[PDB]
């Protein structure tokens, strides 16, 4: 079954005005993501440092980036610790952290949205450049879920059918019309480049044929 959940207030308030607000720096979505993924590289590193039974799941820590021109959707894969149910119901959407309204206070004021990374609620910049995001993650405690919201208030949680990941988390962003330049190889390796160079894991930019 699907279940739906509502964004908690001040997080559906971010994310319109992610989408609402004109910024042109839109590429700083994918140094958030890969930020997020190196994050969750490292805690299930940390983890296995006492445990190394963790790593059962899959040894190898990593972060693909698959870009998919047919599909028109970019993917970040991370084989991190992963989000139980529970994890990504209570992180990606139901509760407000103190750093989500201490940021649109900062957009009053001076501050602009690139510095979204810094409230701890850098996820959301994924909409900036995505009508529809769907996370696949998979935790050594818990099943595979996918979540996937395209704003409007609400996003859902189901078991997932699809590939078994072992462990990890990947971000699909279906990406609006007129972003389809983060499909492009030479772009995403310049914004990598840029905002990601010194990312302590293996960043492979998957490449498609004509
Ligand atoms: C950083 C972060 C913020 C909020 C919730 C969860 C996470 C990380 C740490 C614990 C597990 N995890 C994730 O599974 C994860 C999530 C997102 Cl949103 C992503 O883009 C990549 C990922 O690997």
């Amino acid at each position: 079954e699907v279940e739906t959940f509502a964004f908690q207030a001040e997080i559906a308030q971010l994310m319109s005005l992610i989408i609402n607000t004109f910024y042109s720096n839109k590429e700083i979505f994918l140094r958030e993501l890969i930020s997020n993924s190196s994050d969750a590289l490292d805690k299930i590193r940390y983890e296995s440092l006492t445990d190394p039974s963790k790593l059962d799941s899959g040894k190898e820590l990593h972060i693909n980036l698959i870009p998919n021109k047919q599909d028109r959707t970019l993917t970040i894969v991370d084989t991190g610790i992963g989000m139980t149910k529970a994890d990504l119901i209570n992180n990606l959407g139901t509760i407000a952290k103190s750093g989500t309204k201490a940021f649109m206070e900062a957009l009053q004021a001076g501050a602009d949205i690139s510095m979204i990374g810094q409230f701890g609620v850098g996820f959301y910049s994924a909409y900036l450049v995505a009508e529809k995001v769907t996370v696949i993650t998979k935790h050594n405690d818990d099943e595979q879920y996918a979540w996937e919201s395209s704003a409007g208030g609400s996003f859902t949680v189901r078991t997932d059918t699809g590939e078994p990941m072992g462990r990890g988390t990947k971000v699909i962003l279906h990406l609006k019309e007129d972003q389809t330049e983060y499909l492009e190889e030479r772009r995403i390796k310049e914004i990598v480049k840029k905002h990601s160079q010194f990312i302590g894991y293996p960043i492979t930019l998957f490449v498609e044929k004509e």
